[PDB]
């Protein structure tokens, strides 16, 4: 509700949105919010901690405080609950995953969707001038910082989801391509009575971390290749997966675990899905970062029901959680 | 009031938070919204005129349409009021400071102020991996973007200015360093009783848009450097000036106002004034890139009345507007 002249004004402040996270990225680059824990400092003594240029990280820390990342008083800035986790005594430090979602290939491919609108679709190494591998290849601390980064960011929403999924007090659970099977190991811990199996490529499950005592004698790995076969189970789980996936690879992969699911099976399809509407959900913005790098798409529950119902499934309810992941839950039809 | 895990999922989705700028860019880089004054239309039928891929333009709308510049209902997508100015039959396009804001440079620069941290205080040519000119000297349209962008942008704050600014019914304007004239011009049109003077580069004053049949008789031009000297006038403007001087020209600048000033003579510093606190405010969003391009700084009212004072003038008071900018006003102290 605003005039013409209103529109460019309000257009040129969206424009400059990217700062917020260019700062966040250089706040967690330095590593400021370590020396925030004894109490609210100075930009000098922050500067002097960092170390950095007092005037300048004090523009950047202000910033931040909009996001409520920060906090200043008195001349003083303090790291809020928002910022907590920027510590690296955090169980999850959120450092890996802010570097790696504002890296310089999701940064500069982001920068470049106009080309990747393309009537007939661009591949990744059209826009960015090289290939993905090439990236990696060429800095071997990057490829380090998307592995740490991807590994963190599950975790901090396994505790979430293994409470939020439906999940039976004895059985069987096959985390199908469950990574290095950190959820699995997370549900095994909030269900005692449930076994576990867990399949991904040979060189992931080589670094599984599966083996802690707690859980001793109730978990086995298995090398594997979801798109030919997956293992029998109560429950099947997919994590992140379809949304790398194209539409007949998913139904390829959802068909891989009706085949092999019994008449009380379910398989939970657990992804940002995107809701509908025109609200902001974090499931939409992560949607355009894959469609920046030209690899994955995030989908709806619409979207999703041909998917499964061509499976041999029924989409039976999506749930919501505390987190941008829900759990599509899928039965025998 | 959160907990570390979640502080972790709420740091994630802040640095993703650029995603919208990046579609911001991309939609007005296609240039969809002159295909939206018709009414409400389908990815499909947008695709067609853009013309790009539905299924992908499709997905970058529905992340714009969380900041509310589109807005979907029935598979169609409408231009809304904030998202108007995308229309290219506007006064003032936002296209041109849309696409600069986040142009290439800015854009790359934000992405390393980790690295303009620096305590010795990095130049620009350090961090970009070239000089500035030589970023502009390589690419004509580029160069062209700045300029039309510079242009645009300010055109769609000066009818606000000129009527928040406390004018004169009569006597004499200096606009010093006012550019092609556009803002002398509106303050022109809303004051009947007022004379104006240009002061810029001779390069600019020699592009000047001011010579129109409305306002002959009341303007003249001159070449100078306000840093030696300007022109004596009864209100002396400074719009968009010392946001890019350091601290010392500052006062160089102010004190030649000053020189030449009447007992009743005023003079205006137009900026994008900091707001003391942790609110958002766009002036905040500026100062971050030119921290980013390493140079430039914007300042608070607590900031820029040192500068009056040693400029033999009292900083009387800042007055704000219904745009980022606002209105320091010094008097003869
Ligand atoms: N053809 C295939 N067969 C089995 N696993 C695969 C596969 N292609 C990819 N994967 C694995 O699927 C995983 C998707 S990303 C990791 C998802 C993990 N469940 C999590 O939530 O963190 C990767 O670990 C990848 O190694
Ligand atoms: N030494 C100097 N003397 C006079 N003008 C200068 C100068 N250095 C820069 N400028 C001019 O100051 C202007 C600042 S940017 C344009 C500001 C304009 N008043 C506006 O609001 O849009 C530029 O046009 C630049 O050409």
């Amino acid at each position: 509700d605003m005039d013409r002249l209103q529109s460019a004004l309000a257009l040129y402040e969206e424009a400059m949105g990217y700062t917020y996270a260019a700062a966040l990225r250089a706040a967690a680059a330095v590593g400021v919010a370590d020396h925030l824990v004894d109490g609210p400092r100075t930009p000098a003594e922050l500067a002097a901690a960092t170390g950095t240029d007092a005037d300048a990280l004090r523009r950047v820390l202000r910033l931040l405080a909009v996001r409520d990342v920060v906090r200043e008083s008195d001349g003083r800035f303090a790291l809020t609950d928002k910022g907590a986790a920027l510590r690296s005594d955090s169980p999850v430090p959120a450092r890996a995953g802010i570097l790696m979602f504002t890296d310089t290939m999701f940064w500069t491919m982001s920068h470049r969707v106009a080309s990747a609108l393309g009537p007939e679709r661009p591949a990744f190494a059209d826009i960015f001038g090289s290939s993905l591998d090439a990236y990696f290849d060429g800095d071997a601390e990057v490829e380090a910082l998307y592995y740490e980064g991807m590994e963190t960011v599950s975790a901090a929403e396994h505790l979430i989801l293994a409470r939020a999924g439906d999940f039976p007090a004895t059985g069987t659970v096959a985390d199908v391509g469950g990574g290095r099977g950190g959820f699995l190991l997370t549900v095994l811990r909030e269900h005692p009575g449930l076994q576990g199996v867990l399949l991904d490529r040979a060189e992931v499950v080589a670094r599984h971390r599966l083996d802690a005592p707690d859980v001793a004698g109730r978990w086995k790995v298995v090398e594997g290749d979801f798109l030919r076969e997956v293992p029998h189970a109560d429950v099947h789980v997919l994590k992140r997966i379809l949304h790398n996936w194209g539409d007949e690879d998913s139904v390829r992969i959802l068909t891989n675990c009706r085949r092999v699911m019994p008449a009380h099976g379910r398989v939970l399809v657990i992804d940002a899905v995107v809701p509908e509407g025109n609200d902001a959900h974090q499931s939409k913005e992560m949607d355009f970062m894959m469609l920046a790098a030209r690899t994955g798409q995030e989908r709806t529950a619409a979207e999703l029901e041909p998917l499964f119902t061509a499976a041999g499934l029924r989409l039976d309810r999506v749930v919501g959680t505390s987190s941008v992941m829900s759990i599509a839950v899928g039965v025998p039809a």
